[PDB]
């Protein structure tokens, strides 16, 4: 109509056209609520769960009883620039497990945070205090240089080497100061790999592929390079034609030459074990090696993104572990609120740690009381049992793959793929760009075709799945490890529904 | 040398201030630690999560609310689905804003987990308008170009050589192409005040003066110009400094010239109405003039950081429409997570928004089921009564600001000033770099004066003060509305006490 909106208008607008305008007023496990028109309660299957918040599913009893235990103690939620103990406490247990999955007998610090995206700028925040003290040590050897250079040039012992120009004694070191000032004021850049989805805040933003997302902000912070995960022999080339350099005087016997030396341009890597933005595809050895190399060749650490494959999606609590990506930095973030409260954390490896992070980096909300409690008791609940909770996430997410599979074995024509590991899956749709239906045709063509199909699932079926990916072009089953034989089989009857419906093209069934 | 995980550094540093205590309980002004027999003892905090606790710690109205909301099975997590209770907030939100400035003005939310990320959705809605702005003049030099190269060729004109300097009719315009695009691919500015605090993320952390904090992380993101609030005649020459320009040609009947064009340079210009990392200086009616004609004359929103004085601090909702400051994006944040959870929104005018900021812009947590229902209650106890909030809190503030004028009145010799509005007030503190006291004079040199002074006030009169602005030269007192005519003589009392012993130069007392 015509009547005053205050928020999400246009939001609204394109969900309702979707198939997606619904309401949920309570949720319970893996199932959310709509009224219809008569007021009943409608049951729907949640595959989203919060894009793999939910591990316990929504208002897990347990939490939603500690959460209310902790309210009625009189929590401190609010104990700014006091002693904290549960910070240390929560590091200290993820530190042990970190230890189990590992084999490695490594210390990390934790600094916490309100979203994941605010766990990734901590990093961005903390491999460029580590940037900054790399320039610091190379400017002080560059001085030296320029020192020991200017007494062999003017004591007379040595003679310039004019063949080394093309990059007077005072006047070529004021040029190289110069040329190095400037390279130093110069924005770093991140590596990334393709698809990769970091946050959307003003630097995290840079760090992530989908291109509507990113590039109207490209001139607000530094950006990163995507590196094709599938192509890993062009991101050595992709990474040499980044290389910098700074000059300096060489002082060899009698000759003083201008030379090149590195500058340290790369900021820090980034890495999702189980890569969100792609279609939930799990980093490949190959490329985990790769990924290590360029650690290794530019001393920038490498930073594993565990915000959504952390809290034991993928049948272990680090996903990293799971795969063996090597990391200097974890993040972590969504299971960590028990669904209910908002919590992230960035461990960073005690050995590159820089003190002065702890006291210039800070946030008000960060490190608060209750969502301290609940991480402790989220962490206790994946814990438990010698890790049985971890075998509950491997044992569910095997039945729903081979579900995914068993799908896509006889829907071939439009299902090209199934990605993912533990209780993080996802479909692969084939283009649907050349589509015999007009409606289906021009969903597929505006990058809208998986959230059609949701439409499908929600309406026929009152089954919720997001679509993941650039152009919705991924179907994402992230439910929580209490999903039911039932439910797998309730989705399994929906899909080969949708699938059968997509083979037949029908564009009055499928678009609204 | 025992294994840590977490603090270390921050824990010895508030040891060392005296402020190395663990608060266990809060209720309404009080935290409670273990003293060493294991008995609670209760101690006033004016920090109050740095002007977060309006209500107080763990308000019973707030603690039931929040329990009410998580045994009803609220959704926290219902991304992309219809949500009406952010409308129903946005709603009440610009109902206020109108009430208190007078304004019909209409405002879209976006929400957000923290207040430097709703700073940022504002920093990121503010380069969408900027890049809006920059396709409308680039489409217009695109035509000025095409209609010069018409009277060229064509013949009708001439080009004038005077004006060459400036950059052979194709070669002239592949110039002003080159030259343009270098400037459109420049980072943009922000401008702020001197002492603005406006968060510590990638972005936003560019925007916050305290040096420390900031210049680790220049590199990273758009700088800001803090201008100078206290001299606001330096402004106009400071962002006239600024200006850049683009090229385009003019054509005036038979003469075609080369040109400068302004180009859109400042993305945004931010301003707390009580400059909180300034030691709670309110911006005076000259300097908010001054502001309103940046923003006229930019075409840039004036963005109002209300993230600490929002929601009744000052003793009205906005302090914003109490200084006659004329926003166009407002944040809110710390109080309206009712001191148990994390919430923030940007207020953007509707007639400046972007819609596809609605579809580009997300964030997991944001907009949540839970933090939703909890502002919604905040909102309720804050607007109750037909507004005796608002006037509890002027009442509570002119009692405490007349106490700590008392003080200074007596102790002018180490206080230079009380400043701020409402419950939002802080002591100066005289400079004590010249302290006849080694320990005290130290202690000033390093920038930890106000920490140690804190620490006197705990261990002596029971009462939690942190300090504000850079150096900590100042003492901040943001208690909630329930403080009582006691609690505020003995913060008198304790004050008297604490500058008694600065004037007599008792280090030994005063420093551990
Ligand atoms: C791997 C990774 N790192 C960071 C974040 C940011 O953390 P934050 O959101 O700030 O808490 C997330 C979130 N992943 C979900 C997010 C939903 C956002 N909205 C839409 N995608 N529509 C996803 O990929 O869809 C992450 O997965
Ligand atoms: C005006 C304004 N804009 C943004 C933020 C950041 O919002 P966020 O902290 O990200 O939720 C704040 C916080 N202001 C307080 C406390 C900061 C929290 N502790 C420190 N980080 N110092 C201050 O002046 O000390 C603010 O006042």
């Amino acid at each position: 109509s015509g009547e005053p909106v205050y928020a999400d208008a246009v939001l609204n607008g394109w969900l309702t056209s979707m198939g997606l305008g619904v309401e949920y007023v309570r949720a319970e496990g893996n199932t959310v609520y709509y009224l219809d028109d008569e007021g009943r309660e409608v049951p729907v299957l949640d595959h989203a769960c919060g894009f793999g918040s939910l591990i316990f599913g929504h208002n897990h009893p347990e939490i939603i009883a500690h959460a209310k235990a902790a309210l009625d103690a009189g929590t401190v939620v609010h104990a700014q620039l006091s002693r904290q103990p549960r910070a240390n406490q929560i590091s200290r247990i993820l530190n042990d497990i970190m230890r189990r999955e590992t084999g490695r007998d490594d210390r990390y610090n934790a600094i916490f945070a309100n979203s994941g995206a605010e766990a990734n700028e901590i990093c961005m925040k903390h491999a460029e205090l580590e940037r900054q003290e790399r320039i610091t040590a190379l400017f002080a050897e560059i001085d030296a240089e320029l020192d020991t250079a200017r007494e062999a040039l003017t004591t007379g012992t040595a003679t310039l080497d004019t063949a080394s120009l093309p990059l007077d004694v005072d006047g070529v070191i004021a040029d190289i100061h110069r040329h190095n000032d400037e390279r130093r004021a110069e924005r770093p850049l991140f590596l990334t790999l393709d698809g990769s989805f970091h946050g959307k805040l003003v630097g995290s933003i840079q760090l992530t592929q989908n291109e509507p997302w990113r590039t109207p902000f490209t001139a607000l912070s530094s950006p990163a390079r995507f590196l094709p995960a599938d192509e890993p022999e062009l991101i050595g080339k992709i990474v040499e034609d980044e290389r910098r350099s700074v000059l300096t005087l060489s002082l060899d016997k009698d000759t003083v030459r201008v030379v090149e030396r590195d500058f340290p341009v790369v900021a820090a890597i980034f890495v999702e074990p189980v890569r969100g933005g792609s279609g939930m595809k799990t980093v490949t050895p190959e490329l985990a090696e790769e990924l290590h190399r360029l650690r290794d060749t530019l001393g920038c650490p490498l930073v594993v993104d565990e915000v959504q494959t952390g809290i034991g999606r993928t049948g272990a609590f680090f996903g990293s572990a799971l795969l063996g990506i090597r990391g200097d930095y974890y993040t972590l973030a969504k299971a960590i609120g028990g669904g209910i409260v908002k919590n992230s954390v960035a461990l960073i490896r005690q050995d590159r740690f820089l003190p002065a992070m702890e006291v210039i980096h800070s946030s008000t909300f960060a490190k608060d009381g209750l969502s301290a409690s609940i991480a402790l008791k989220v962490l206790e609940m994946v814990e438990a049992d010698g890790g049985r909770v971890y075998q509950r996430v491997r044992e569910r997410g095997q039945r729903l793959e081979a579900m995914l599979e068993s799908v896509r074995a006889d829907h071939s024509d439009v299902v090209s793929a199934v990605w993912g590991t533990g209780l993080m899956l996802a479909l692969e749709l084939r283009d649907q760009s050349n589509a015999t239906s007009q409606a289906i045709r021009e969903k597929a063509a505006h990058g809208f075709l998986g959230y059609v199909l949701a439409g499908f699932l929600l309406r026929e079926h009152h089954i919720r799945v997001l679509p993941a990916g650039p152009r919705s072009g991924f179907l994402r089953f992230s439910p929580s490890l209490y999903i039911t034989d039932e439910e797998i089989d309730r989705t399994e009857t929906a899909l080969r529904s949708l699938f059968t419906a997509l083979r037949d093209q029908d564009g009055d069934r499928l678009v609204l």
